[PDB]
DNA sequence: ACAACCTACTACCTCC
DNA sequence: GGAGGTAGTAGGTTGT
DNA sequence: ACAACCTACTACCTCC
DNA sequence: GGAGGTAGTAGGTTGT
C-alpha cells in the first residue's frame, strides 16, 4: 500500500522568491474603467482584497491615480494561495510563460492538419507549494483552429453554403476575423421553414461592408497588403449571413456578416468518421507519451536557463486495494442476503443468469412496497417514422424480447407485477411534426385513465433538433410516464452470436435502467459512516435566461435512500443555505424526524462560498446541528502518471483516483479534495482530512444506479445532485 | 348618448409638415458605440428600420462614417406612427420642447417645499393624427427632488444616520451627485444583525475620497468654487456607506460612498402623516385645475409664437348608460335565479341581510360540488406577538365573530360545511423569528393529517420585512392553506355604532374574500359574447434574476370559468405562442374538448410583438382556429376631462372610461384599445373596432371577485392573468 | 495575458 | 438519445 | 433629449 | 397586508 508515482511538477530555484512585499490601496471607482486586476498585473503584483482595492506588489507602485501605502509585510506572512500567485507572476516576469513554453514545445510536436483544421500543442502552468518548496505544474493540451474561411471552405457556391448552414444547425458558430476584437456569432434560421436567413442579391451592401472593413481596421500600407493577402478580392456574388452575438446581452442586436470575413469554430461534428477517429486518437495522449514530451521540454528549458533545478517529481502515494464486493449486498435464492464476493461474481455479471444456467441466480434486494400493489403497468412502444422499415421491426421485436425476458425471469422467483404490452400501445409517428405529438399526448392521456404508472420505450433517429427530445420527455413526464430512449445508431450495433438481437452489453444496461427508473434497488452497501445525513449540492444555468436555477440537494439519509430537494432560484452561483436548511428541517419534520443535535456532511460540487459559510454558521447556531463541509474539484492542471486506485497527499489537499480507465488512450484525471470545515454552534474551524474520510469518499464513489459497468468518479450524492439539477433545468417534472 | 368633452390636445399649424423626406442606410457595427438612435436624433430624423439601420431625415445627411442613399419618398407615404414621430422631432427643433414648456409653466405654478423635498411642475408631450390634422398632446405632471444631502439631513450625527438607514430598510436609495454621471445606489445591511454596514473611523479614506472627487470631476476655478459651495468643507468625522449599484449587472461590485456626496431618492415613506396628506392632495389635480393651467399655458404659448393655432380641443364621445344589474345573476329564497335590478339592490349591498331583516336575503349562485362533500374545514388563527395585548384580543374576537356570523347566516338557507374553530388552532408567535415559523409549519402539518382544505386568518403588524410575508404565505400554501392577512392599521379602524367591532366596509370585504378564495361564485353574468374562449395574457419579472417568468394565461372558457395556465419561462417580454397553444390544445384534449374550428379572443396586457404574431399565424395555419387579438394600454399621455362612463374614437384607437372615480381628487385615466387583428389560416388582417367589441370589453370590466365595491379598469381575464403571474413570480404554489 | 473554477454542447472507446 | 470515462469549442462566477 | 410602453416599490381616499 | 382607484421613484424591453 505504498507506490512511487511521477507527476508533472518541477522544483524551482529558491532565489526567485521575493524578500518583502508592499500593500497598496487604490482609490478609484469601478464605473470609469481599467479594471483593478489589469492594474495589479501591470505593476507585477496581485490583488489581495478586491472590495477594498488592496494589492500586493514586490516593488513600489508606478500608478498615475490615487494610492496610499498600507503595509510592508514579509513574504512568509501571506497565505499560501497569494504566495503561489505571486510566484506565478514572478515566473511570468522571468520568461517562464505559457506562450514561450508552447513555442518551445512546437519544436518537438509540429502542427498537424486534420481536414480543414490545424492542431497546435499548448502548455498550461500553475504553482504549488509543498514541503516548504515551490513547484511549477505543467499541463499538456492542444488547440484546434480553422485555416480556411467559410467562403473558401464551401468552395465559393451559394448552394453549398446553404447546405452547410442547414446541416450543422444548432452546433455552428462563426468568428469574425476581419475586426480588431474577435466576436463569436450564431446564425439565424427561420423559426418554421428551418432555413438559414440570408440576403441573396444585395451586392451594393456587400461592397459597402467590404470597404467599411477595409478603411476602418486595416488602414496602413503593410496592414492593407496583409488584409488583401488574407482575404483577397471582394466577391460581389456572395450572400450576407444575418447573425447575433453569442454574448447573452447583445442577442437583441442583429449583425450582417459577409461569409468571407468569418471562420467556423471547431466542433467535432464538422469531420467525417475517419478524421474524427484520427483526431481523437491524436489528442488523447497516454502517460508515457506525456512523460517523454515533458522530459524533452524540461531538458530544453534547463539547458537554457537556471530557474528549474529538477525534473518530473516523484512523490509517495497510498494505494487502495480493498475488496468492495464484501460491502455490496444482494439477495439470492428466495430472500437470502449475501455479498457479491461470496458468489464469485462481480457487479457486472448480475444479469447473465437470465439465459445461462451455469451461473447462479441473483435476485434484487429491496423492491418498494409501492411497486407491489399495482396490478398492471401499461407499456408503450413509440417508433419514429423516419427509420428504414427494418430498424422499426428490429426496435419493436427487441423491446418485446426485453420486456418478455424481464417478466419471465423475475416472476419465477420474486413477486413482480404485469408489464402488459398490447398491440394498442404501439405508435409510429413523425417526431418532428407538432400535430402528431399533440395527438399522441391526447391518446396517451385517454389510455392511462385507470392507471398510476406507465413505461414507454421510444426509438428515435440518429439526430433530433434537441428540443423535440426535451418536449417529448416533458409531455410523457407530465402524465406519469417513465421513458427509455434508444436511437438508431445503438440499434445498428450488432452482436456476434446472432444478428437478430441487440448487443448483450446494451441489453443488460437497458434492463438495469428500466429497473432503476421503476424504483428497484438491485444492490446496496454494508458500511456505516459516522454521519446521519450526507447532502450533495450542485448548480446549473437556466436554459435561455441570465438566471441560475442552480438548486439541487440530494440528502442520502437512510447507504440507501436517495430523496432530492429543490433549493430554489438564484442569480449567480451561491446557494442560500438559510432557506435551504429551513426547508431541510421542515421536510423531515413532516416525516417525523427531529433535525437537531445530528451531524450532517455536505459535499458541494465546486467550492463553498462565503455566503454559504455564513448561512451554515447561522443555521448551526440556531437549530443546533454540527456541519461538516468538503470541497470537491474535478478540473485542475495536476496529473498523476499511473493507472490504479490511490490517493496523494499534496500540500493541503488530497488527490484521489477512485477509478481505473478502461480505454487504451488517455490519462486519468484525479479528483481534488480540499478545505474540510467543521461548523459547531456558529463557529467555523478548519480540520485535517483523515484516512477515514478518504475511505468514505471512495466508498461513496461506488454504488451507481445507471449502469452495471460504471466506474464513475464523483461520489453518489454529488452525481445524483447533478442529475437532479439536469432534470430541473430542462423542465422534466 | 352623445356628449361634448374636452381633451388636452391643441391643433398645430399645417406649414410645419415637411414636403419630402430622404431614407438613408448606415453601415456600422453595434460593438463600437454611438447608438443609431442618437445619430438619427442628431441629424433631425427618425429610425425606420433598426435592423437594416435605415433612418428617415427631412434633409441631407451630415454623417462622418459610411452611408448610402436609399429612397426619396413623400411624407404622406409613411405610416402614421413615423409621421407622428417626425412631427414631434420637428416641433422639438422649432422650440416646442418639454423643457421650455415646463419652464414657462413654472411662472404659474411655483416650486413648493414639502419637508426636505421640492416639487416642481413638468409637462410631457406627444403628437396625434386625427381627421388629417396633427395635434399636440400636453400632459401635466410633477417632479420631486431632495434639496439637502444625507449628512445635512441627519444633522451631522452618526447615530442619526444609523437610525435613518435602519428605519427605512428596503425602501432607501442614494444618488451620488458629486460625479459626472449620476448612479442610484442601494446600501448594504448585515444579513442577520439587521444593521447598516458602515466604516466607523477611517478618516484617511474619507479625506482620500474627498480629494479624489475634488481633483477629478471639479477641476476648474468656477467648478471648484461651485463644488465648495454645494458640498462645503470635508467632515473627517463621518462614516462611509458601503453600497451597490441598482443596475442588475454591477451588483457584484461594492462601492464606498461618503454620506455627504449623495442625496436620498424620494419615497413617500420619508414623510410624516400631515406632509404625506398635503403632498398627495397637491400632486393629484382635478379636471378644472388642469383645464385652467393648460389654458393659461396655451395662451402664453400662442402669444409668443404662431405654431399653435387652437386651444383645448372638443371632441365627440358616446356615453355608456346601460343597466348592468340586468346582466348580473344571483339566487334568493332557496335557489331562485334572479337579477340584482329586480331586487332593488346593487352589487355592494349583498351582505346587509346578515344583520338587518329589512333588506332581502341574497344567497350565492353556484357552490362547487367539491366544496360540498367536505365534512369539516379546519380554521386557524395566527396572531403576531408584537401587538399591544389589545389588538390581539380584538383580532381574535373579530375573526371569531366573522366566522360565526358567516356560518350561522349560510347554514340556515343553503347547504354549507362546518368551519370548525378550536382553541387548539390559535397561535401567537413572533413572525420575524425563524425558529417559530418552522415550529408553526410542523404543527400545522401534524394537525392537518386527516384533512384536505384549511383556512388561516393571520393578524400581523404595521410593517413586515416583505420577505417574511411571502415566506409565511408560501409555507401555508405548500400544505393547502388559504390565508387571509389583516394588518394592525386595518384593525385600528373603528366603526361608528360600537367600537367593539370592525368597520362594516372591511367586514363585508373580508367575507367576500373568504368566499372567493374558498371557490364560491356569489354572482355571474348573463350575456353571450361571440367567442367560445377568451384568453388574457400578462408578463412579470422574476424576483432577483435577469429572466422573466412572464407567463400567465387566463382562459375564461365557460361568463364564468376562470382556469389559468402557466406559459413557461422567457428571457424578455415575448410570449411563445407556439408552445403555449400546444399546451392549450393538450389541456382541453385531456378534458375532452376539441380546440379546432373555434374562435379565440386574445387580450394581451401591453402590445403584441412580431414573434407572437408569427406564432399565432402558424398555430392558426396548423390547428385551424380563428384568432382575434386586441392591444390594451393603460398608461398614455391623453386625458379626457370628464367623469362618466364613455368611449372616444380617436385616430385608429378607442379610449374607454369603464369606471367612475369615487375620490374628490384626481383625473381618471382612460384605457386605450388599439390594433385589432384577425388571424385565419395563417393570414393576418387588420379590422375595425365595432361597437359590439367595446360593449363586450366594458362588460368584461365588471364581475370582480375580490371586492364588492370594486370599480376596476381592466377586463377580468387581463386582471386575473396579472394576479396569476403575481402568484407565480413570488413562488406561491 | 486575472487565476481557478464551473456550465452548455461535441465526438470515440469499453463493458458480464 | 446504453452510460461512464477522456478530448476539444464558446461562455459565466468568485475572489475579500 | 430615442418614444412608447411595461415592471417593482410607495403613499392616501372611498365603499352597502 | 380589505381592495380598487390615482400620485411619485428607480429600472428594463421593443421597435423592423
Ligand atoms: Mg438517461
Ligand atoms: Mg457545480
Ligand atoms: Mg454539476
Ligand atoms: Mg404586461
Ligand atoms: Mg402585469
Ligand atoms: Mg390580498
Ligand atoms: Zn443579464
Amino acid at each position: 500500500m505504498l507506490m512511487k508515482v511521477l507527476t508533472n511538477m518541477v522544483k524551482l530555484n529558491q532565489d526567485i522568491i521575493p524578500n518583502e512585499i508592499y500593500l497598496y490601496k487604490i482609490f478609484n471607482k469601478p464605473e470609469d474603467g481599467m479594471n483593478i486586476y489589469k492594474i495589479a498585473y501591470r505593476n507585477h503584483g496581485i490583488v489581495i482584497d478586491p472590495q477594498n482595492r488592496i494589492i500586493a506588489t514586490p516593488s513600489e507602485l508606478e500608478y498615475s491615480g490615487k494610492f496610499a501605502i498600507e503595509d510592508e509585510i514579509s513574504f512568509n506572512e501571506l497565505p499560501e494561495n497569494y504566495q503561489n500567485r505571486l510566484v506565478l507572476r514572478i515566473l511570468r516576469d522571468n520568461g517562464i510563460s505559457d506562450h514561450a513554453l508552447s513555442r518551445t514545445l512546437q519544436k518537438y510536436r509540429k502542427p498537424k492538419p486534420f481536414g480543414d483544421f490545424e492542431v497546435i500543442p499548448e502548455i498550461r502552468s500553475s504553482v504549488i507549494k509543498h514541503g516548504g518548496d515551490f513547484y511549477l505544474v505543467l499541463h499538456l493540451s492542444h488547440q484546434i483552429r480553422s485555416k480556411k474561411t467559410l467562403w473558401e471552405l464551401v468552395g465559393r457556391n451559394k448552394d453549398a453554403l446553404r447546405d452547410f448552414l442547414k446541416e450543422h444547425r444548432g452546433t455552428i458558430l462563426l468568428r469574425d476575423i476581419a475586426s480588431e476584437h474577435k466576436v463569436v456569432y450564431k446564425p439565424i434560421f427561420k423559426r418554421y421553414n428551418g432555413d438559414p436567413d440570408l440576403i441573396e442579391d444585395n451586392s451594393n451592401d456587400v461592397e459597402h461592408w467590404y470597404d467599411y472593413h477595409l478603411e476602418r481596421y486595416w488602414n496602413t500600407p503593410e496592414l492593407k497588403k496583409e488584409f488583401y493577402k488574407k482575404f483577397g478580392p471582394v466577391d460581389l456574388n456572395q450572400p450576407i449571413i444575418l447573425a447575433k452575438p453569442l454574448r447573452q446581452h447583445n442577442r437583441g442586436d442583429l449583425v450582417h456578416l459577409l461569409p468571407q470575413f468569418v471562420v467556423p469554430v471547431y466542433n467535432a461534428e464538422q469531420l467525417n468518421d475517419i478524421l474524427a477517429s484520427e483526431i481523437l486518437e491524436y489528442l488523447k495522449l497516454t502517460s508515457n507519451q506525456r512523460i517523454s514530451l515533458l522530459s524533452r521540454l524540461i531538458n530544453d528549458i534547463k539547458t537554457n536557463t537556471n530557474i528549474i533545478v529538477s525534473s518530473l517529481t516523484e512523490l509517495e502515494a497510498n494505494t487502495f486495494d480493498v475488496d468492495l464486493n464484501d460491502m455490496l449486498q444482494v439477495r439470492n435464492a428466495d430472500n437470502v442476503k449475501v455479498t457479491l464476493s461470496e458468489l464469485e461474481i462481480s457487479k457486472t455479471r448480475l444479469f447473465t443468469w437470465m439465459k445461462s444456467r451455469k451461473y447462479p441466480v441473483i435476485l434484487p434486494y429491496d423492491i418498494p412496497q409501492k411497486l407491489k400493489k399495482i396490478e398492471k403497468i401499461p407499456v408503450f412502444i413509440i417508433v419514429d417514422s423516419a427509420l428504414s422499415r427494418d430498424i422499426q421491426t428490429f426496435a419493436k421485436d427487441e423491446f418485446r424480447y426485453l420486456i418478455s425476458s424481464l417478466q419471465k425471469s423475475l416472476s419465477n422467483w420474486v413477486d413482480f407485477p404485469i408489464l402488459d404490452i398490447r398491440d394498442k400501445y404501439i405508435f409510429t409517428i413523425d417526431l418532428t411534426s407538432d400535430k402528431d405529438i399533440v395527438n399522441l399526448s391526447i391518446k396517451l392521456v385517454n389510455l392511462m385513465k385507470n392507471a398510476e404508472l406507465g413505461l414507454a420505450l421510444i426509438a428515435t433517429r440518429t439526430k433530433l433538433p434537441n428540443e423535440t427530445f426535451d418536449e417529448v420527455k416533458k409531455r410523457l413526464f407530465s402524465v406519469n410516464i417513465i421513458s427509455q430512449v434508444v436511437n438508431e445508431a445503438t440499434l445498428y450495433k450488432r452482436d456476434k452470436y446472432n444478428e437478430s438481437r441487440l448487443n448483450l452489453y446494451v441489453q443488460h444496461n437497458l434492463l438495469f435502467q428500466i429497473l432503476s427508473k421503476l424504483g428497484i434497488k438491485y444492490y446496496v452497501l454494508r458500511h456505516k459512516f459516522s454521519y446521519d445525513y450526507i447532502v450533495g449540492i450542485d448548480v446549473t444555468p437556466m436554459k435561455l435566461s441570465h438566471g441560475y436555477i442552480g438548486g439541487s440537494a440530494v440528502m442520502f439519509d437512510s447507504i440507501r435512500k436517495i430523496i432530492p430537494v429543490e433549493i430554489g432560484e438564484q442569480m449567480g452561483e451561491s446557494i442560500d443555505m438559510k432557506e435551504f436548511f429551513k426547508d431541510m428541517v421542515v421536510q423531515f419534520g413532516k416525516f417525523g424526524i427531529d433535525l437537531e443535535g445530528k451531524s450532517i456532511l455536505i459535499l458541494r460540487d465546486g467550492k463553498i462560498t462565503k455566503d454559504e459559510e455564513e448561512g451554515l454558521a447561522y443555521i448551526s447556531k440556531v437549530f443546533g446541528i454540527k456541519i461538516t463541509t468538503f470541497n470537491i474539484v474535478k478540473r485542475h492542471l495536476l496529473r498523476i502518471f499511473a493507472n490504479r486506485k490511490l490517493y496523494l497527499r499534496l500540500a493541503n489537499s488530497v488527490y484521489l483516483l477512485p477509478h481505473r480507465i478502461k480505454q487504451s488512450v488517455g490519462t486519468p484525471v484525479p479528483l481534488k479534495l480540499s478545505e474540510k470545515r467543521l461548523i459547531l454552534d456558529g463557529t467555523i474551524t478548519s480540520q485535517e482530512i483523515t484516512y477515514n474520510d478518504i475511505f468514505e469518499i471512495l466508498l461513496l464513489s461506488e454504488l451507481n444506479y445507471g449502469s452495471i459497468s460504471a466506474d464513475m468518479k464523483l461520489p453518489a450524492p454529488v452525481h445524483y445532485a447533478h442529475k437532479f439539477v439536469r432534470a430541473l433545468r430542462k423542465g422534466w417534472r
